[PDB]
RNA sequence: AAACUUGAGUGCAGAAGAGGAAAGUGGAAUUCCAUGUGUAGCGGUGAAAUGCGCAGAGAUAUGGAGGAACACCAGUGGCGAA
């Protein structure tokens, strides 16, 4: 009931409300998730670095845990904890191999929301 | 009534163009469906709540369905009577 991997990627997503860490395989598979909701922070404080930095903290224990060395960054979205979400990676003793943003890019398909009146 | 080539067209040699009409191909992205991993939140806001989720949501990986628009180029740039 254990898992052993060297190599993985971290995916971290950071929106302006709400910042997500987990850590899978170079195959994409789950270990774990943490989420400042989950940590305790609710409402605005969830979008703070602080928060994603205690996150992605939570995250690389485990993953270090299961016994993960070298990591890769996957960020998405814009908020602003993903550089905390990353040094706290780094400190968490795993080798950050290179870093790249996945956020999605629509060419120009779908239209978006209507922009808000306040 | 009779001449002219300067206006207006034509011939000859060249130029660019998101001008229009009809078929076909394509990548990104959104939504949905199925499945594996996984746990108690997600989402949202000035702050919240409704709502969704312990029947397993959100996240993540793969495949499928389908509609719509064409990121960069892109520019007091181009084209058209509008």
């Amino acid at each position: 009931v254990k898992k052993n991997i060297e190599n993985g990627v971290a995916h971290i997503r950071s929106t302006f409300n709400n910042t997500i860490v987990t850590i899978t395989d170079e195959f994409g598979n789950a270990l774990s998730w943490s989420s400042a909701g989950a940590l305790g922070f609710k409402g605005s404080k969830k979008s703070t670095p602080f928060a994603a930095q205690m996150a992605s903290e939570t995250a690389s224990k485990s993953a270090m845990e299961h016994g993960l060395k070298t990591v890769e960054v996957t960020v998405k979205g814009p908020g602003p904890g993903r550089e905390s979400a990353i040094r706290a990676l780094q400190s968490a003793g795993l080798e950050v191999t290179a870093i790249r943003d996945v956020t999605p890019v629509p060419h120009n398909g779908c239209r978006p929301p209507k922009r808000r009146r306040v």
